[PDB]
């Protein structure tokens, strides 16, 4: 039975990487990437945290599972993850896996140690169960301090960007690292296989790094892209709506959006370090030429594309889209331009890993992709599905489906559903969706996404037939 | 022998506007219906916002059972309808043989009253289709938008909070109501039938819109701010913050803008008072008054800058919880109850008065007994009420209070922090004693009435809470 490493990102965009040409060098990334299968249209499930996580280790969608919002924080009605989804954490310890969790869990407090995991360091490793939603009365502060003109130590806004003291060694990741690299020692010393998840906070928001990342890319020279810098014409109204505080960004200067890019950018350049130090106690320990490697971040974040922060509930590629590297080592290297999910990470790990099955899997598994090229899926439909059903506390039920030149996402929570033309507007600035010119284009998705809403079992596909009657 | 029954339904319409509770405005024909039946002084909605509230009244159970939770067909709810599942009062009484009318505002579906056998004479939900796509506030949006850049509306108003319509009282939809509400009266008198009649009214909600001369009879100069009025609200949670719906910002609101919102709102009260005269005198020339069993209720309270909140919102204060109430049955002595009713007491009061057979549980109590007897009828019992607020229009709150006549509890599980206001020392509560150790042994009582409430009504909650509140479990 195989070893396997997940190394998972919080937050993480497809595009930073040197090797999707962005402007971050990431040497370590890129070998990695250069080595597995890359799949290069790899979307989350949800561009929220929980969702996505539950979607990753149990391989069902929210509605089936229950953890269809974040948990812990206001006004998300949802606390953990049930114990009746043992994930693929409890799956492989049933086969005699020693599993293994370092960093970021955000299903439920001590949730890896509940299924049989070493818990070995993390925020949710000591935490009580049935905590109190986090509710942001210090950010909400901070905010209302911004949109009056202040601003934090050196100039920066530090709900969006900020300087760290001390040095890497210092940080949460560092920490992670050597957790990780304790993890993998630990396994050397076993005849039991192993499955190890290190899950970064790093890089999600606000961007806070240390010095040298800090100050490593020059606000200055950030290229910032077509849809950056833009009102948001006929888009829908949660677009608007400041769900957590930070998404008032009404304060924020170009160069406050400059240097979230800079600060990102400093992250990202610290993962790749993150990443190669781990990768380099596996080859020191004699693990990494058998290791079954999973890189991933689970969904993207806002760098202030139709002027938005962060995440929310909306379905942008920026947010939509993850990086995603799986590599086998009996494998040679590809590269999937064919669209992947979220939902296809559990089945390949069952498949690696000959886990018992727990129910559906509502993905497929990546492995014959990995073997044959997008050739595997050859006269197949090439989509996505997406879902929205809540942020922290409000229900949107949103639904979208991408193809390789189109996106449909419909809003039942609205009146108004987005169309956008991927080949033409890319950017996805131009709602098209009463523009008659895409009646064919629409009509096309509407029957697509049906027919994905009854495949899952959503029961959403009553309320979707009739908002889509006129098809 | 079944006793004619007409419901005087008003949209977010306070307690204490009239004169008969000592208020503000003239309301000589509500006064006279509260002096001849019984007055609920400390009656308590379910919720305070639309759907729930009407959902609780026509069928006598809470959301969790009906599933109608939240307001319907409205920016970012998930629902669009009460199940047809659910028959209500209105199809109870069409099944023993009622005549059922509706006139005005439904906000439960789409054709709901007709789809349950009354005869939908006139209303927005009459000629709807059904699965609606939410209505989404894209024009109150961009009003706020300019009300926050400094404009103003024609001659210095503004519209999503108060505004002079053109024409009379005669063109009013409120008008139109009246008329549909008189041939209801006038057809009914024609028939053997005995008649349940609805006539539900938009006004006086806001935004406040109003025709000369109600626009201007109340001067805005005259008009006397509460004690709570315009504060920064200390120690509160968080949800009284957000702009849930966009007119909830009022940091452009001047102070002669939430008097003119009360001057407005007082016009609007004066209107009603007119409107519920005119279908009184019409059961009256009918020769159906002296029998007819009446209920005038409003659906909720409304915020008049109480707490520095406009309209509604996920909270429990009493200017949105309490609601005017006033039940008069004709076989018996006019009588002033002062003990807490709910919401969910009027379905039971209907099925006793028209022996309505059970479709289901019964989460309140009839209140004849009160009616006949006076607030001794409850000796020895607790004075509480329960109210939740599960949903704001797609945001999750899952709110539930407990209201005593001296303190309130308010359990706020999508935050940290609860409330717990002193209404005997604070009734206008301002300050929030969550956090105070000298009231421990008040909260202490009012978790465990709390834990007795959700434990009575199934409420699927008590999960949550059990955790949430186990240092008093
Ligand atoms: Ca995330
Ligand atoms: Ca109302
Ligand atoms: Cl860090
Ligand atoms: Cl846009
Ligand atoms: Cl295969
Ligand atoms: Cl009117
Ligand atoms: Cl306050
Ligand atoms: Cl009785």
């Amino acid at each position: 039975k195989p070893n396997v490493l997940i190394l998972l990102f919080d937050d993480m965009r497809f595009d930073t990487f040197s090797y999707r040409n962005g402007p971050v060098s990431t040497p370590n990334i890129d070998a990695l990437a250069n080595e597995g299968t890359r799949f290069d249209q790899a979307m989350t499930s949800t561009g929220l945290c929980s969702p996505s996580r539950a979607a990753m280790f149990t391989g069902r969608w929210g509605h089936k599972t229950g953890l269809d919002d974040n948990v812990g924080l206001y006004h998300s009605r949802l606390s953990e993850l049930s114990l009746s989804e043992g994930s693929v954490i409890k799956r492989a310890t049933s086969i005699g896996y020693d599993v293994s969790y370092v960093g970021k869990w955000h299903l439920g407090a001590q949730g890896p140690a509940l299924r049989g995991a070493n818990f070995m360091w993390g925020h949710d490793k000591d935490e009580e169960r049935n905590g109190r939603p986090f509710t942001p009365y210090q950010t909400q502060k901070n905010v209302a301090r911004m949109n009056a003109g202040e601003r934090d130590k050196n100039g920066e806004k530090h709900d969006y960007y900020k300087t760290l003291p001390g040095t890497y060694a210092d940080t949460v990741t560092a920490k992670e690292v050597n957790e990780g690299k304790l993890m993998l020692q630990n396994a050397a010393k076993s005849d039991k296989p192993f499955f190890g998840i290190v899950s970064f906070e790093q890089p999600h928001p606000p961007y806070r790094v240390p010095e040298p990342y800090a100050s490593m890319y020059d606000y200055k020279d950030i290229k910032l892209p077509k849809n950056f810098g833009i009102k948001r014409k006929h888009k829908p109204m949660a677009q608007d709506d400041i769900w957590w505080p930070w998404h008032d960004v009404s304060h924020m200067s170009e160069t406050d959006w400059r240097k979230a890019h800079s600060f990102y950018y400093g992250a990202i350049a610290m993962i790749d370090h993150a990443v190669g130090e781990l990768i380099n106690t596996a080859k020191e320990e004699g693990l990494y030429d058998d290791l079954h490697i999973i890189l991933v971040g689970d969904q993207g974040s806002m760098l202030g594309e139709h002027n938005l922060y962060d995440k929310g509930p909306y379905a942008y590629d920026e947010l939509m889209r993850m990086p995603l590297i799986i590599r086998d080592p009996s494998l040679e290297p590809k590269i999937i331009n064919r669209q992947v999910s979220m939902l296809d990470i559990a089945p390949t790990l069952r498949q690696w890993m000959t886990l018992p099955l727990d129910g559906d899997e509502d993905g497929r598994s990546l492995l014959p992709l990995m073997k044959q090229g997008d050739s595997a899926d050859a006269g197949k439909d090439d989509i996505s599905l997406y879902a929205y059903e809540w942020y922290n506390g409000g229900w949107f039920g949103i639904r979208a489906i991408r193809t390789p030149e189109m996106k449909f996402v419909w809003n039942p929570g609205d009146s108004r559903d987005e169309l956008y033309d991927l080949k033409n507007d890319p950017y996805e600035i131009t709602n098209q969706i009463d523009n008659p010119k895409y009646k064919k284009q629409l009509t096309d998705l509407v029957h697509k996404m049906a027919g994905e809403l009854n495949r899952i079992d959503d029961p959403s596909l009553t309320k979707f037939n009739h908002h889509m009657k006129a098809f």
